[PDB]
RNA sequence: GUUCGCGAAGCUUCGUGGACAUUUGGUCAAUUUGAAACAAUACAGAGAUGAUCAGCAGUUCCCCUGCAUAAGGAUGAACCGUUUUACAAAGAGAUUU
């Protein structure tokens, strides 16, 4: 089991290597192949539970995390 | 077209008023682009435990075969990994006011 993640392991970072290689090309990351409609972590946002709509409501919330959104667009950049 | 009445020409023929009968079918439109699977090649490859092997379950936002609430599917599939805080009390030494 631990070789086969190993070996999983270094499959991956095989691929990014060859996409590093390839990067003045446009490149893509493979997904994982679907076996029977499974979701990817990445979009969508899995099951949802609620924020739960409280008394003391302030709407500073949406903007802090605006905020930290954007430092994490300049890390993409660099 | 059927016909039951009226009006003109020669029971036969035209011109009319009515009655009869009355709104089908499509969640679909014919080849690639609205989603079938096996297969094949390559590469590995078989639950505990030292090894070999049986069977049963269990969890799941995985299913398949099965008429099935039988049974069977690699022990049917993935589970084997990550794992640092409701965290305080006492003692000793050090820098700052
Ligand atoms: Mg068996």
């Amino acid at each position: 089991k631990i070789r086969e993640r190993m070996l999983e392991e270094s499959k991956r970072i095989a691929e990014l290597q060859k996409r590093r290689e390839l990067k003045q090309a446009g490149i893509n990351v493979a997904i994982k192949k679907p076996k029977k409609k499974y979701g990817t972590d990445i979009d969508y946002n899995e099951d949802i539970v609620y924020e739960q709509a409280p008394m003391p409501g302030i709407y500073d919330t949406s903007t802090e995390d605006r905020q930290i959104k954007k430092k994490f667009e300049q890390f993409e950049r660099k």
